[PDB]
């Protein structure tokens, strides 16, 4: 019959071939908004190819009863599905949801099983997860806890606002109250909200704690409870749902700045400890477990797979010999590097508002440089046939570059504007054969888009699948954010497809919530959250194997003075000289912290620290000069650890010496001593932790330089790109009074504009603060966009660049995203892949260097480390249970019962289940109901230690995991009798809550038995003296750039993220906006107001009291210590990551 024909039919590629353009036929026509009713073609036209295509699968292996045969493979579900779905959906509709084209989407995942790597990827992406099991479950467990210690801290505490102050009337019957308007019920009054108080700048309403380490209300407000929680009501820690949300954003380090902040200002400023518990056990020990889960995988398929696939003719030739000949030179070769070298430097000097001598040089330049080229090919075309001309893959290139170039001068009227200048660009990446990190890099990118170019494929569709989803699930909703005022809806919305894309990779870039929160009130709760959190577990998980397979693939393929030397050497062999200078370093050190906008006023401890800041140098000074004399001149100055003290004390000694003797604060001499800062890093050396960890970074030192160097000439490119764009479309005309926010374009168009109509004084023609004006410029824009952190007003600027030197408008330009959607993947995704790479690999090599020793570790806990692991590395054996009195001989039966055991474990999950439950507001009936309830638990349990003590008189002790028993229910028996005892205690609130959050000590019973969390958390164990060495080195660096802060950012304008709780006007606010940027985030709003000198924006002239004068931050000396900061933390932090990665791999691979 026609089946043996319909299997012929079959096996061809052009059936494949045919069902991929009908699939991408169907992927193009599925993201069109407003579809058009031409559909009566296409919607049916497929419907009938997906039914051919099952005809012709069923009639060659379907036939009857075929669990052996069609139907069996799983993917074949899905045809079947989307048969049957088409044709029921296009048959009719009664009553039913009809925004079921949401289903179609589901037939662009058939382009999984035809082309033939994806299934197999997507088979084994599959296959990862079921590896990361426990580090899920652990993630649970330790997501829970967090979130029901921050429930009990934080119950309630997020509402709190400054609203405006009441009286109670007394001349009506209920609760009045008057404000200039009589307001009927203080709810009705707590209620409304021109009874709250907006913080300056932002538009929110003051969140107030009334601890004396909080915010502190204006003086016309008293500070309440009272109103609905900030950000439309998502923040608040008042239940569990709210607390696991808000605590997982933590996890996954989004926005958290913005919650910190928040809880702060509301809780007080002790309150930090938390976060710093979150952000490093979580975010850092988490993230990190599952990376390394993700990655022991990933290894282990391709270890198996790879072993398991071992298992003319009287003179062309006389001057055409000449040809070759100046080719082939040495010196040939160096010319040519040269050239391009100078063709990127002249290149990268394109800026503003070039004088016209900079400009027409700027064009005389092409013309040379790109002549050279010309001669380069001509000639190389001379020398060989065209043969062998276009092989080898490198005349290839210059080919096409030298020839696009010459294309486009020509028509001199030439419409493209930059690009056409950019061409040139790409020359730069010629330095690849002499220069291996960027061959490295080249490799790279050429690997992800053709080896292992099919996961990109895959990451692809996957992106394409879930936006198409979210526009048509949530398009229409969307409208109504749109503000009918101006009919602006956000910048941010999935009404378009591309505006979609967009949300889409935001939610791969690490930015997830500020978006459910705004779908969320358009759209609902249950679906918002449902989507826009499913992205993000698929397509982290996505991003991050493409990623790790990148990189691994690069690592696959008189006599008296001898004496007299002698007796002053001793003394440095004496403990207690040496030891004295330790302790005055540390003191030292201290003595710095001090200094603050208010010293100038403490005067009894001004001039106490004058008296100790010259004997702080003596003490010193005679250290020096006491070693220059016992181990001479050479050793001290060969070793270069006492050329630092050398500096130091350098210029500690000009410091004084220029000041007393000469009476000179005049110049610069001050600016010496603002260098006083260091003073905590003659410490390095003194503790050996530090020591340890400095030098390895120090070994690493060579290949950072050359990895950061690559980034500088790559993102070059962009940095040149991005000024050739957007040079002077920066510019927004501002009222000032009205606002900050552009004026209409209508209204003023042109900076013509914009100065001709200020008979008032009153309009500002003021740029961003961080803009593409030059090339040094730029890359500050790029480290915005690429560690993600302040992009977002950078982005929105570009997309409004209506053009040269004109007001901004709305979306003129909206595909400039695409810019910013490409330098993230090359700038930040491959050039981070690098970073990872060499530094692993430099640190690979050390680790070898000093055999079966990691770095990051001292010698003394070396030997921690050897017996900490044995003991757990080896079960006991053993038990030797014994039945003892006859009293006890029936109760030791039933106390070492499994079931006694699963019925405990269980009860603590009732518990658990039971802590849930709470909420602010609760009625009285059910505080009542859940106090009791705690009071009979705490029974129970007292008890079990009871009978578990029963007979078992050593072994309730040596079992190690029992005697961590006793102590919780001795802290649970102390927690419910202290609870009515607080009555005569001040401050009553915030003393109860602590000793209730002994309760989560029963919480954490639940894994004696549990293996998985066991293994996982021993591991940190094991890796904590590591983390210590480094995290002093952390802090080390986070004194010296507070103290730098101190010194030159306090007295700067409050606006952005400098406000009056987190500023620099003293150690403590000092140090809590450090933390925030150690995680780089929120650098932006840190940094803005430094970079901010002027007329508007700042003022000129403010008195101010130590630091005399001036309000405006000095952008020189501000953009160095963020971008610094950036950077060193970020080298420290990634330090951290290898050595739980590396550890993490010595537990678990090891068993
Ligand atoms: C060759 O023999 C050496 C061997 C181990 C070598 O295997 C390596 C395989 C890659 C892997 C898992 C390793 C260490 C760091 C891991 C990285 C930490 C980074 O952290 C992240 C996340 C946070 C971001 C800031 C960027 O960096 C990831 C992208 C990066 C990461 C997860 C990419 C994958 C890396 C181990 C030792 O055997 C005993
Ligand atoms: N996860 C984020 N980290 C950034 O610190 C935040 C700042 O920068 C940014 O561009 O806009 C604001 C906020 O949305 C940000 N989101 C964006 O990055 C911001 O508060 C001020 O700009
Ligand atoms: C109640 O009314 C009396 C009238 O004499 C007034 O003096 C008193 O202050 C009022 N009390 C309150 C609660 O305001
Ligand atoms: C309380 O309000 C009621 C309703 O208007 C009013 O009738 C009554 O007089 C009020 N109480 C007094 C005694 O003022
Ligand atoms: C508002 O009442 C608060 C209550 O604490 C009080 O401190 C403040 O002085 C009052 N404001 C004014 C201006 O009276
Ligand atoms: C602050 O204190 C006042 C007086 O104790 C009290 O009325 C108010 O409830 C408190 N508000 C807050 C912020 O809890
Ligand atoms: C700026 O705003 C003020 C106050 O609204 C308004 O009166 C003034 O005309 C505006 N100036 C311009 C030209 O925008
Ligand atoms: C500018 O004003 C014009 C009318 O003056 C208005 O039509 C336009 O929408 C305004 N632009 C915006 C979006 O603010
Ligand atoms: C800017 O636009 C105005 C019209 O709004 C026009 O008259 C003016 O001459 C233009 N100036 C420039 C920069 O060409
Ligand atoms: C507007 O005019 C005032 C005159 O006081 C001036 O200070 C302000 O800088 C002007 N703005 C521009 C950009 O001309
Ligand atoms: C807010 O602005 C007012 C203006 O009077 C200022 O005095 C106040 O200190 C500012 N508060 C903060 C924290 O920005």
């Amino acid at each position: 019959p026609i089946r043996r024909a319909a299997v012929k039919i079959l096996v061809h590629s052009l059936f494949n071939m045919l069902i991929m353009c009908t699939i991408l036929t169907n992927c193009v026509f599925m993201a069109q908004h407003d579809p058009p009713p031409w559909t009566k073609y296409v919607e049916y036209t497929f419907t009938a190819i997906y039914t051919f295509e099952s005809l012709v699968k069923i009639l060659a292996r379907g036939f009857c009863l075929h669990a052996f045969t069609f139907l069996r493979d799983p993917w074949n579900w899905l045809d079947f599905s989307v048969i049957i779905m088409a044709y029921t959906t296009e048959f009719v509709d009664l009553g039913n949801v009809s925004a079921l084209r949401t289903f179609r989407v589901l037939r662009a995942l058939k382009t999984i099983s035809v082309i033939s790597g994806l299934k197999t990827i997507v088979g084994a992406l599959i296959q990862s997860v079921k590896k990361l099991a426990d580090v899920m479950v652990l993630t649970v467990f330790c997501l829970s806890v967090f979130a029901l210690i921050g429930l009990q801290l934080f119950m309630g505490n997020l509402r709190h606002k400054c609203v405006r102050n009441f009286t109670a009337l007394n001349g009506t019957n209920g609760s009045v109250e008057a404000d200039g308007l009589v307001w009927e019920s203080l709810d009705l009054y707590l209620s409304d909200p021109e009874n709250y108080l907006l913080k300056n700048g932002t538009s929110d309403v003051l969140l107030c704690g009334n601890s004396s380490d909080a915010g502190t209300c204006p003086e016309g407000y008293r500070c309440l409870k009272a109103g609905e929680n900030p950000d439309h009501g998502y923040t608040s820690f008042d239940s569990f749902a709210w607390a696991f949300l808000a605590l997982f954003r933590l996890m996954t380090q989004d926005c958290w700045e913005r919650l910190y902040q928040q809880t702060l200002r509301s809780a007080g400023k002790i309150y930090m400890i938390f976060f710093m518990l979150v952000i490093f056990l979580g975010s850092f020990y988490l993230v990190n477990l599952i990376l390394a889960v993700v990655a022991m995988a990933y290894e282990e398929q391709n270890q198996a797979t790879i072993a398991e696939t071992e298992e003319c003719c009287p003179l062309w030739m006389s001057i055409k010999q000449g040809v070759k000949l100046v080719v082939m030179d040495p010196f040939t070769d160096l010319t040519i590097t040269m050239c391009i070298v100078l063709n990127t430097l002249f290149m990268a000097l394109e800026h503003y508002n070039m004088t016209s001598e900079f400009e027409e040089m700027l064009q005389v330049g092409n013309l040379v440089f790109t002549g050279i080229f010309t001669a380069e090919m001509t000639f190389k075309i001379i020398a060989l046939d065209p043969y062998y001309y276009f092989q080898q893959g490198w005349n290839i290139f210059d080919s096409i570059i030298v020839i696009l170039s010459l294309m486009e001068l020509g028509l001199s009227r030439m419409s493209n504007l930059s690009v056409l200048r950019s061409f040139r660009l790409l020359r730069v990446f010629k330095l690849a054969k002499s220069w291996p990190t960027l061959n490295t890099l080249i490799k790279i990118i050429g690997n992800s888009v053709g080896a292992l170019g099919n996961l990109t494929l895959v990451l692809a569709i996957i992106v394409f699948i879930f936006a198409v989803v979210g526009m048509q699930l949530f398009g229409k909703n969307y409208s109504e954010l749109r503000d009918s005022d101006s009919g602006l809806l956000p910048r941010w919305h999935m009404m378009d497809f591309f505006h979609a894309f967009l949300i889409i990779f935001r939610i791969l870039c690490g930015e997830w919530i500020e978006t459910m929160w705004d779908c969320m009130e358009v759209s609902g709760q249950s679906l918002c959250l449902l989507v826009f959190l499913l992205v993000m577990v698929i397509g982290n998980l996505v991003v991050l194997n493409l990623f790790l397979a990148l990189l691994l693939s690069s690592f696959s393929a008189g006599k008296v003075w001898w004496r007299l030397r002698k007796t002053c050497y001793h003394i440095v062999e004496h403990s207690w000289f040496e030891t004295f200078i330790i302790f005055m370093i540390l003191l030292s050190s201290g003595a710095l912290a001090f200094e603050d906008i208010y010293l100038e006023e403490r005067k009894t401890i001004k001039v106490l620290l004058e008296y100790a800041d010259k004997m702080f140098t003596y003490v010193f000074v005679l250290e020096m000069l006491l070693k220059w004399v016992a181990y001479g001149f050479k050793k001290y100055f060969t070793n270069a650890w006492c050329w630092l003290d050398f500096l130091i004390v350098d210029v500690s000694l000009v410091s004084l010496v220029a000041n007393t003797l000469g009476f000179a604060e005049m110049g610069p001499i001050k600016s010496l001593r603002t260098l006083r800062a260091l003073r905590p890093l003659r410490a390095l050396s003194r503790f050996e932790g530090m020591r340890v960890v400095v030098n390895a970074l120090v070994g690493a030192i060579p290949s950072i330089m050359n990895v950061l160097l690559v980034c500088l000439i790559f993102w070059l490119i962009f940095s040149i790109m991005g000024v050739n764009l957007f040079a002077g479309k920066f510019g927004r005309c501002i009222n000032q009074t009205e606002g900050d926010l552009p004026l209409n374009y209508t209204i003023v168009n042109n900076k013509s504009q914009c100065e001709s109509l200020n008979l008032t004084g009153e309009l500002y023609w003021t740029k961003v603060k961080v803009n593409f004006d030059n090339v040094g410029a730029g890359y500050l824009a790029l480290l915005q966009v690429a560690t993600f952190k302040g992009w977002m007003d950078i982005m929105y600027a570009a997309v409004d660049s209506r053009g040269y030197e004109e007001q901004p408008q709305w979306e003129y330009n909206l595909y400039m995203y695409i810019y910013f959607v490409i330098f993230i993947i090359f700038g930040s995704f491959f050039t981070l892949n690098l970073f990872i790479g060499v530094i692993i690999d430099n640190f690979n090599q050390q680790k070898k260097k000093l055999g079966g020793q990691d770095i990051f570790m001292t010698e003394e806990q070396k030997k921690y480390y050897n017996a900490m692991k044995k003991l757990g590395s080896k079960k006991p054996q053993k038990p030797i249970p014994r039945p003892l009195n006859k009293y006890q001989g029936f109760i030791f039966d039933i106390v070492t019962k499994q079931a006694f055991d699963v019925t405990i474990m269980f009860l603590i999950c009732l518990n658990m289940v039971t802590m849930m439950v709470e909420t602010d507001d609760q009625s009285p009936e059910k505080i009542n109901i859940l106090a009791k309830i705690n009071l009979l638990f705490v029974a129970i349990f007292t008890g079990e230690c009871i009978v578990k003590l029963a007979a078992l008189r050593h072994y309730y002790f040596t079992n190690s995991w029992n005697i961590f028993d006793f102590v919780v229910v001795i802290l649970s028996i102390v927690g419910t009798v202290l609870s009515d005892i607080i009555q005569k205690y001040f401050f009553s609130p915030t003393l109860f809550r602590v000793i209730r959050l002994a309760r989560i000590g029963r919480i954490l019973r639940l894994i004696r038995g549990a293996k998985g969390i066991r293994t996982l958390l021993f591991a940190l164990m094991m890796s904590l003296p590591a983390l210590f060495n480094i995290g002093l080195l952390l802090f080390l660096v986070m004194f010296i750039y507070s103290i730098f802060g101190m010194a030159n950012f306090a007295y700067v304008k409050w606006e952005a993220g400098i406000d009056d709780m987190f500023n620099f006007q003293t150690f403590a606010n000092s140090m809590l906006c450090l933390f925030q940027i150690t995680t780089s985030a929120g650098w932006d709003g840190l940094l803005s107001p430094i970079l901010n000198t002027g007329p508007p924006y700042c003022d000129p002239t403010l008195p101010n009291s130590n630091g005399s004068r001036g309000d405006c931050g000095s952008p020189a000396v501000g953009i160095l210590f963020f971008t610094t900061y950036i950077i060193i933390s970020f080298l420290i932090v990634v330090n951290m990551y290898i050595a739980i990665i590396l550890e993490n791999f010595s537990v678990a691979t090891e068993e």
